[PDB]
């Protein structure tokens, strides 16, 4: 399976999807994704 969890440490909305991907491989994670009105970031990876 893939887990999405809430980017830990992301500056506030999700502006700059580069950044997300870069905040969740920072915090371990494969990729990043951003969720609902956009506002707001999640991370990916398998688990």
């Amino acid at each position: 399976r893939i887990c999405r969890r809430r980017s830990a440490g992301f500056k506030g909305p999700c502006v700059s999807n580069k950044n997300c991907a870069q905040v969740c491989m920072q915090e371990g994670w494969g990729g990043g994704n951003c969720d609902g009105p956009l506002r707001r970031c999640k991370c990916m990876r398998r688990c």
